[PDB]
DNA sequence: GTCGTTAGTTGTGGGACTAAAGGATATCGTGAACCGAAAAATTAGTGTAACGGGTATCCCACAACGCTAG
């Protein structure tokens, strides 16, 4: 049904001139937008190291594991409400 | 008399057909039944308040004299 629901692009004359169209400055826009978040997180880490040592460490562990309660609360000793109250 | 050869058809197949603009479509037919898969929702479990010194910072106010005698 799906296959059969889809037409070809030949049942429209010259489809290449005026059909799948594109604009580069939306791909800027979004690189933009990329960088915008890059920066940010680059701000978010170079604060990081001003918090106390206990609290960087929730977090860059739950930058590279992510927001894993559970599995954090018996790495650390902390049960989970103390964890999710911690971080 | 018989077999290979050459030229002239004859039928058949493959390949062309300005430039500019524009550029919307509609798209049947039905057989059953059970099992497996994963994606989703519902449910079960733990909780602070002030205190001793001692010291880091903040706001907030004030001071930072002048003269006389031994």
């Amino acid at each position: 049904k799906f296959h059969k629901k889809v037409n070809s692009l030949e049942d429209y004359d010259n489809y290449q001139d005026y059909m799948v169209g594109y604009d580069p400055v939306n791909d800027s826009e979004n690189l933009d937008e990329q960088e915008s978040t890059q920066k940010s997180f680059d701000h978010i880490k170079s604060i990081l190291p001003l918090l106390n040592a206990d609290k960087r460490h929730l977090i860059e562990l739950c930058l590279k594991y992510g927001f894993q309660y559970k599995a954090i609360s018996k790495v650390m000793g902390k049960g989970i409400h103390e964890t999710s109250r911690e971080i």
